[PDB]
């Protein structure tokens, strides 16, 4: 009695619901797909970015859960839940670890030079070494923006066991958060440029943060810095970044996110030794995607048996 | 009276030694610059990799101590030494830090696939998200050989911060050492290659250890394994890895030493997309630098106050 439109991020959630509820599978949805097979279910999981309109809920009679695949909900109807006593959830930081980790990743990655190096030893240029020269993190000051769930499990891993002084600029946590991390929350941002000799964005996409990262950002950081955004690409006005990149404002830029997405084939980025890149991969691992399904798929079961789970978008309905 | 044959790594060791004795530089030493100017010293600092052969401190006649710019003593005739009652030191072990956070670069990048990644943005092929997947750390299975300086600083940050599960290999260390870090030692080398996911290689370079990763080695590491090679270029026979990442015996290697070293333009190893490289920098960091030519330029003054200096090659002279 459950419709997954989309598939899952991993098969055990499909798995785990089909010991319970009759599990039906619609693959490549279509506006008129859905509906003739979504009237009779009582539960429904959407993957994104695929939409859920008015059209939709009103035909589903039975529904009483709609979870979402991810932390994305734009694309729900949110409306035709709250008043129907329709529990909406969705399924957000089930990939802190993995972008936690990814964003470490680049920020030594930066610090030894390493896809630099790695190219240079691959031409027979192995005697780069007597020109170039890593550097040392332990002792160096780490700029987190934005101190939420990936930007605290940054914090906590470069402040003590990198043994990197840690400041972190987010106005909207307690004062005492950044203690818990061994980090030091700053209230002005300039301060968090002139100090850092690496920055690293976490922040939620506000039309705060819109665009927060532009030339008169990169001036105030130190020439010899670094960049590390793996929030999203909005975060950074590229162009200002493709400026810092060229006139020299920082040393270099490692970026999982872009603006637009997908990047172009010619990205004026792509040319620089000093800039690394993924493909939107931060917190793309399988066990994040476990967890993913996992939580969607059994927070179902809590619905179906009157439970509260833990991710309700619309309180009002409990 | 001191001479330094080749400057010191960082100028603080060669104020530290102009503070207490006279001290003479040769910038690009020659074998017959060295004669000339030994004559009258006390003391002499080598810069690796020139050598000083028995003319050389056959000529010395009050010198007293010789100091190695690292842990390299190849150049020195110990021997010539060892009979004249000069003291040799080296300096081992000043880079700790530096190799800890380039073995975790290296860990991270294999995990994350970050050149393979990089390049395939930086042309265009920013859709290889969907045919390749990153790995968490958190959960899986590091494989140390070698729990001394270095290796006990990588295992514990891999098991605390991290999140891994730490394996250790190390006969010649007492069995509590792997708990102050986390880790577990153990006994039989067989265990750590099946259940490692991830083999770091941190030994010394011994009879017993060289060549200590031969294909045996590799056959029984998983297909899903990872190796990680800062320590010493002998450690690993360079063609059995070429047959282990050509056949998959193992996901991929991360080399920082060479065996025969430098590495040739044509290195089979550099075909591989799961290969990475750098030109031995795993420990040359600005910090690394600084502490070796203080530990060079302060046993050099130890010995000429009568105090015993730690890092002694040949100890029959005390
Ligand atoms: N991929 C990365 O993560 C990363 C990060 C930082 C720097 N880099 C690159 O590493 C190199 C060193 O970094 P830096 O900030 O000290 O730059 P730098 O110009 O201040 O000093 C680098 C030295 O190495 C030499 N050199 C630099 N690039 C070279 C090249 N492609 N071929 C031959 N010689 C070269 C230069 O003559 C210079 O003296 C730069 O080319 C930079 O683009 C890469
Ligand atoms: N690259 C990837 O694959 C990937 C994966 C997941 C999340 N992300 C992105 O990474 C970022 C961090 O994720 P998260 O789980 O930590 O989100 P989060 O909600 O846990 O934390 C976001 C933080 O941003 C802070 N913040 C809000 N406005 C700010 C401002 N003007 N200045 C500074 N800080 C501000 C908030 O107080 C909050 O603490 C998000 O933008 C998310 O979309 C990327
Ligand atoms: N740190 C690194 O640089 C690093 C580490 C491991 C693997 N890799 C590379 O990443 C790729 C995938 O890793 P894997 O161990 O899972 O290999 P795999 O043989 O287990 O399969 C990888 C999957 O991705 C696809 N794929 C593999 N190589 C591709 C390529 N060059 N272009 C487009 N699609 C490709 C295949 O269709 C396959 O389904 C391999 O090419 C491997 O050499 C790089
Ligand atoms: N720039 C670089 O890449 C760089 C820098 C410094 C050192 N190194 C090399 O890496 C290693 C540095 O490690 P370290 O500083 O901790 O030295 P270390 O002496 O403190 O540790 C070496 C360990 O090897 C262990 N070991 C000896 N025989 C073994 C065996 N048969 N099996 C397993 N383990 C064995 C010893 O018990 C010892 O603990 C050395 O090989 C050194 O030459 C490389």
């Amino acid at each position: 009695k459950v419709l997954l439109i989309g598939k899952m991020y991993d098969e055990i959630g499909e798995k785990l619901l089909a010991e319970y509820t009759n599990v039906e599978i619609i693959k490549e949805p279509k506006q008129h797909q859905i509906h003739e097979a979504i009237q009779d279910v009582s539960g429904v999981f959407v993957r994104y970015p695929t939409k859920l309109d008015a059209q939709a809920i009103g035909l589903a009679k039975n529904l009483k859960v709609i979870s979402t695949s991810g932390f994305g909900t734009d694309a729900i109807d949110i409306a035709a839940a709250t008043k129907r006593g329709i529990v909406v959830v969705n399924n957000p930081g089930l990939s802190t670890t993995a972008v936690t980790e990814h964003t470490l990743s680049m920020i030594l990655a930066l610090a030894k030079k390493l896809t630099f190096l790695n190219q240079c030893v691959k031409a027979g240029n192995y005697l780069i070494r007597n020109q170039v020269q890593p550097i040392q993190l332990e002792g160096k000051t780490l700029g987190i923006v934005g101190l939420g769930r990936i930007g605290s499990a940054v914090a906590k891993i470069c402040s003590t066991a990198l043994q990197m002084r840690v400041l972190a600029y987010d106005p909207y946590v307690p004062s005492g958060k950044a203690d818990t991390v061994r980090a030091t929350l700053v209230q002005d941002l300039d301060y968090l440029l002139t100090e850092s000799d690496f920055v690293s964005l976490h922040p939620e996409l506000t039309d705060e943060t819109c665009e927060m990262f532009d030339l008169e950002a990169f001036k105030k950081m130190k020439p010899s810095a670094f960049l590390i955004n793996t929030s999203r690409g909005k975060v950074v006005r590229q162009p200002d970044l493709v400026t810092a990149i060229r006139e020299k404002l920082i040393a270099g830029a490692a970026i999982d996110v872009f603006e637009p997405e997908p990047p172009a084939i010619n990205n004026p980025l792509y040319e620089f030794d000093n800039v690394i890149f993924s493909p939107h991969l931060a917190g793309v691992t399988p066990e994040a995607g476990m967890a993913a399904a996992l939580s969607a798929a059994n927070q179902i079961l809590q619905v179906l048996q009157g439970e509260k789970p833990p991710y309700i978008i619309n309180p009002k309905v409990w």
